[PDB]
């Protein structure tokens, strides 16, 4: 049941340029179209004056990572998201 940290990294994307008001629910919903989401972790202490929030989104399968990266530029709460491999 336990994945190693490296195995979890292989399933995780790092997200940038998140709207100040973003919620984990918003990321769960957005990424659900490319795979099953296991965990969402907001890293940013919200700067309300900037659309530069960050988060990790961990999927169940490694297959979802390239698909999620491909969503880069799509508008989440009106702001183009940047999605990169965690590792």
């Amino acid at each position: 049941g336990n994945l190693t940290p490296e195995e979890r990294d292989a399933r995780t994307v790092f997200c940038m340029q998140l709207a100040a008001r973003i919620r984990p629910r918003d990321l769960e919903e957005f990424f659900s179209t490319v795979g099953k989401v296991r965990d969402v972790r907001m890293i940013s202490d919200r700067n309300s004056r900037r659309s530069k929030g960050i988060a990790y989104v961990e999927f169940v399968d490694v297959s979802s990572v390239p698909l999620a990266i491909g969503l880069t530029g799509q508008r989440v709460l009106g702001v183009p998201i940047i999605v990169q491999a965690s590792q």
